[PDB]
This record gives C-alpha cells, structure tokens and sequence, in this order.
C-alpha cells in the first residue's frame, strides 16, 4: 500500500537521455508530468550566450527521450514549473526572467510550446545579499493554500502563500525567509512535494559540494511548518555523486521528481520515486553558462 521515504537514499541511473538540438549547448532545469500516459518535459535551454526554454514532444519511455522532438518556446520561460491547476481546469507554466522576477502563463494544451497565454506577474519582491535575485521558483498547494518557494544563490530559502481561491494570481512583493545557511548548503534548484500516503512534505535543495552539485532533503508535516534535515550532507545526500549510481556525471543538478499526478499538489509516490535531473561530463569546464548539461533519470532502489 503505502511506502515511507528512506533515511538513506540509493539510486540507479540512466545514461545521458538526450542531446540538445542544433544551436543549443545544454538542456536544463527540467519540470515534468505524465500527460495522457506520456512524459511531458519542459526545460531551460542554453546557446551559451543566453537561456531559453523548450518542451520535448511527448514520449512514453525515458529510453525514447533521445528521439523526441525538441520544440523551442518563442518566448523564454527559464527554469519552468509545469502543473495542472484542477480548481480552474487550467495548466500553469511558471518561470523566471521577463517583466517581473517570477512570471506565469496558462494553457489548455501544455504540449504546445507556443499555446501559452500572455505572461502575468507571479512575484514582484526583492531579496538582499543575492547576485541573482529570486531564482528557481516552485509552486505547491495543499487543500487550502497555494505556496511559492524560491532560492537566491545565497544560502536562503524563501516562501510566500495565498489562499488557493486567489490562484492563479500574483503573490506580490511579500515573502518569508524560512531557511538560512551557507551559500554552498542552500544554493538553488529548490523543489517541494507531497509524499503520497504520508502526512509529510519533501523539500530538496541543490547544494554545491566538494565533488559536484548535489541535493539535500528536508521534511515537514505542513507546508507552512518547519523543515527538518533528512538526507542533508554530501556524504549522505538526497541525490549526489555519493549515491546516484551515475557514471557519466559527478553532478546531480536542477530537475524534478517524476510526478504521475500532474496537479498542483506536486504529489510523489515514495514506492516508485524517480528523479529527472541535469548532469554533465566531469571533464567539461569553462564558463558556467556554456556547460553541456544533459537530462538523466534516477530510480530509487528499494
Ligand atoms: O547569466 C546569469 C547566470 O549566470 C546566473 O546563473 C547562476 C550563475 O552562477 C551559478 O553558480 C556558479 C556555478 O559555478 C561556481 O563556481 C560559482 O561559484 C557559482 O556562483 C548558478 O548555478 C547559476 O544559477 O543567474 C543570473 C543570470 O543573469
Ligand atoms: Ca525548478
Ligand atoms: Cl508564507
């Protein structure tokens, strides 16, 4: 019936799942749902000079991602979050960079990279001690409230909230600072999920380790509650070089746990946990913006 999250995570990994289309040096920052029995994946793109976004043509097996069409969005949605918002029967794509710090668009057909509505403000606030400003938003609702979580490349995690009845809409400028640590420990790539079958929420945050990017996990009993470190060191990570089972990459970086239910609750099944992540060749160097990031999938070994 129900499974619990392990205290120690062990994964197996695919190899590189796809190469970027001509003109891109990287595929990045994945968000994914199952839509009509197929994997639906949005991501950031990089040409090395600037970031854009794209969607893969829907595919049934991860092993077929390599042949999936890669469809550029004509208006960039960097570091996107995709979900179905059930109370209004509408799909939401939230992202960073444009007229506001965070932005969203809506659609009745999430497979179309250019079928999204006019951009609307999601968040208009500002944070201190950050070179980036607000970065890597995610959205998650319980039964009562819609939450915004984000990072700032600065060791902090931030949260905002509104009643679900007021979403889709603008969180405005206000936020709460919920976590504070070193820049390395709480860097970016924050994601939050409901653990199916448990009275528990799961937060993962990307950290900069000695050996590469990795994820630290935290749990809470409430989205407005305190977060308790779970697998939160480089030696005992949520997912990292230590436990990924990946050979092609020493980095486990910005992605999304695989969500079978596409809705706003961001529910994951702890019995069948999988992680769509970005990784890169250990030999790749140079400017961050030119790094050859690629998609991979981790599968939890039970
Ligand atoms: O163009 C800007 C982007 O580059 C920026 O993205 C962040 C840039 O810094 C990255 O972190 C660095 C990785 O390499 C390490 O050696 C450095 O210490 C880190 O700072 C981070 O991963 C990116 O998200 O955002 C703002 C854009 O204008
Ligand atoms: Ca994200
Ligand atoms: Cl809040």
């Amino acid at each position: 019936g129900t499974c619990a999250l392990p205290s120690t995570y062990r994964w197996s990994s695919t190899g590189v799942l796809a190469q970027p289309k001509s003109g891109w040096v990287a595929l990045k920052d994945f968000t994914t749902v199952t839509h009509n029995g197929r994997h639906l994946v949005y991501g950031s793109t990089s040409s090395g000079s600037s970031y854009g976004s794209m969607v893969f043509s829907p595919f049934t097996n991860w092993s077929d991602m390599a042949s999936a069409g890669q469809n550029a969005m004509n208006q960039a949605a960097v570091a996107p979050t995709l979900f179905y918002f059930a109370p209004k029967n509408i799909w939401v794509l939230a992202y960073q960079w444009g007229s506001w710090p965070f932005i969203y668009r809506t659609s009745s057909d999430p497979t179309d990279p250019n079928g999204w509505s006019a951009p609307q403000p999601l968040f208009t606030g500002s944070i201190s001690g950050s070179d980036t400003g607000p970065i890597d938003q995610t959205l998650i609702a319980d039964g009562q409230n819609m939450y915004l979580f984000f990072a700032g490349d600065n060791g902090k995690i931030y949260r905002a909230s509104m009643p679900i009845g007021n979403f889709p809409g603008n969180f405005g400028s206000s936020y709460t600072t919920i976590m504070s640590d070193t820049k390395a420990n709480l860097f970016e790539g924050v994601q939050v999920y409901k653990v199916q079958g448990q009275n528990q929420y799961l937060m993962i945050v990307e950290a900069m380790g000695a050996n590469g990017r990795y994820f630290r996990s935290f749990t809470a009993s409430s989205l407005s509650g305190s977060w308790t470190p779970q697998a939160a060191s480089e030696g005992n990570p949520f997912a990292g070089k230590a436990n990924s089972g990946a050979t092609w990459t020493n980095d486990i970086s910005h992605g999304d746990l695989v969500r079978d239910n596409p809705d706003q609750t961001m529910t994951v099944d702890p019995c069948n946990l999988q992680f769509l992540y970005q990784g890169k060749s250990p030999n790749a160097g140079g400017d961050y913006n030119s790094l050859p990031w690629r998609p991979g999938v981790l599968t939890l070994r039970r």
